Order: C-alpha cells, then structure tokens, then sequence
C-alpha cells in the first residue's frame, strides 16, 4: 500500500464534473475545480486545467495527470510550511502518508489550522490526537474516510485500508 493507492480508495475516480460533500465542483481523483457555485465557472476552470475545451468530461489519463500534480503539490506544501514540516519530520513512514492525505483533502492552510492535533502528533500522543481529530467538522462531514485516516495515525499500520 502507498499514498497513491490510499488516495484512489478515499477519493474514487469520476470522469464528469460533480459536487463534493461541501457542494464544490470537483472532477477526477478528488480534484477541486472551483468554489464558485457557477457550473460555467467550473467548466471554465476545467478547460484551463486540461488545456482543452472539454464540455465537462475527462479521460482516465487526464484524471491521472491531475492526480500526480496534486500529490506533488501536497508533499511540497507540507515541506514548505513552518507548521506542517516539523510534524512530518517527526513521523514514521505510514503516518506521514496520513498527513499527506489530509493536505490533499483540505489544503495546506486547512490542516495547518489543526493546532491542538498536530502538537499531539508531534508528541506522539496517539490516542489524544485521534480523539481531538474526531471532533472536527472534517470528521463529521466525511466520517468513513476520516476514521480510516484517524486509525492510520492511531496505529501506524495500513489496516484500515487491507
Ligand atoms: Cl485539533
Ligand atoms: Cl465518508
């Protein structure tokens, strides 16, 4: 198991524009297109990202090319961020995967705001961290995915995903 396989299970693969759990326009493997409620805006944002007039639809290869870009961006965002970096540095390889999963899903800024949790992770206080993460809006909005990620931090194994 690796970060790529982990995210393909959590995000799935959609070839047509859709609305996420927060109602935003998304496509491919969890690729946020826009936060604007306009479907034309989303379509526009899509053509720019693909470099082709698509009419709201993409090929599997396009989705994969967007996935590679977003995982790279997630990893680079972590490493660049003063709050995120030290946390990543401190962790084993499995738990590092969990943190990249969160960043991919809620952006650098979003995760950088989980102050209490990140400090507990850095102190290796597994149970306290899992319990704190369980009270977030994040958790309440997408509970099955969040529990998988949470269990990944709690345990340091890939069990939630076999
Ligand atoms: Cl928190
Ligand atoms: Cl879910």
């Amino acid at each position: 198991m690796n970060i790529f396989e982990m995210l393909r299970i959590d995000e799935g693969l959609r070839l047509k524009i859709y609305k996420d759990t927060e109602g935003y326009y998304t496509i491919g493997i969890g690729h946020l297109l826009t936060k604007s409620p306009s479907l034309a805006a989303a379509k526009a944002a899509l053509a720019a990202a693909i470099g082709r007039n698509t009419n709201g639809v993409i090929t599997k290869d396009e989705a994969e090319k967007l996935f590679n870009q977003d995982v790279d961006a997630a990893v680079r965002g972590i490493l660049r961020n003063a709050k995120l970096k030290p946390v990543y540095d401190s962790l084993d390889a499995v738990r590092r995967a969990a943190l990249i999963n969160m960043v991919f899903q809620m952006g650098e800024t979003g995760v950088a705001g989980f102050t209490n949790s990140l400090r507990m992770l850095q102190q290796k206080r597994w149970a306290a961290a899992a319990a704190a993460l369980a009270k977030s809006r994040w958790y309440n909005q997408t509970p099955n995915r969040a529990k998988r990620v949470i269990t990944t931090f709690r345990t340091g194994t890939w069990d939630a995903y076999k």
